[PDB]
């Protein structure tokens, strides 16, 4: 159970180690079936939602690898963990050039399993629009 | 001064009727002049420094109109307001055409006088494109 603000930073970037992979099979050790998800005007509701709303984004960014930092987390009396950190990404085929942004995660956990049961993640997307297909191994970037 | 969180909440409120304004003049009302402000790639060091970067910013989004409300605001032990609410824009020039999007702000205030002096707005701009 999560009850420091660094157990809930550690367990936040145990999550993001989860997502990141973009190994659909595991998302279910750390997020809820029920999962209540918001990143901007991208809104899902359970688990499946959820993964079929990120599946479709690394058909918009091919190759898409992404990770994730955290420099400050509170753990509230109400139970939410609110994390501020980077993120950060590239497409595969052209991996020196990297987008990052500031992000902040909000998180609520169910009581009983510990997993994410609400998770709204704010952060600018516009700078990833910078993000461009290539081929690997020709250079794309000046 | 502020001891709960629904009380954070219409600080946060009247804090964005004030920038909502663009009235420049009354930023020094809620904000510290060494304010610490971060919009994703946005950061700017003193009240100054926020002042011509916003002032910036939007003159290439003549008839500019903004408003925001507030959702869900919590109050920490250690004194920090993150407020969650919505972003709203539109143009003069189509005042029917608005983009909202989620939004959470991330403020620490001064204990001396309550204005602002850390402000951390995190929200998708993408949508904006469309105005
Ligand atoms: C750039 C952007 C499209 C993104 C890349 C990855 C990382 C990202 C940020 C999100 C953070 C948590 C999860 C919903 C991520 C999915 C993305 C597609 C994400 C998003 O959906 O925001
Ligand atoms: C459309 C968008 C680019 C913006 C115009 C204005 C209004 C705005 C919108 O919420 C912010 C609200 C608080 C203040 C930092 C505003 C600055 C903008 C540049 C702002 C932003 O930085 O987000």
């Amino acid at each position: 159970e999560i009850q420091t603000p660094d157990q809930a930073e550690a367990f936040v970037a145990k999550v993001f180690d989860v997502l990141d992979s973009y190994d659909y099979t595991r998302f279910g050790e750390v997020l809820s079936t029920d999962l209540k998800y918001e990143g901007g005007l991208q809104k899902t509701s359970g688990l499946d939602n959820f993964i079929n709303d990120i599946k479709a984004s690394t058909q918009r960014m091919p190759g898409l690898q992404t990770s994730h930092s955290r420099y400050r987390t509170e753990l509230t009396a109400e139970g939410t963990i609110y994390s501020e950190g980077h993120s950060n990404a590239s497409l595969e085929s052209n991996p020196g050039k990297v987008v990052t942004v500031p992000m902040i995660g909000v998180f609520k956990l169910d009581s009983e399993d510990g997993k994410i049961k609400e998770m709204r993640i704010y952060k600018d997307r516009l700078p990833f629009l910078a993000l461009h297909q290539a081929l690997p191994g020709m250079k794309a970037n000046n």
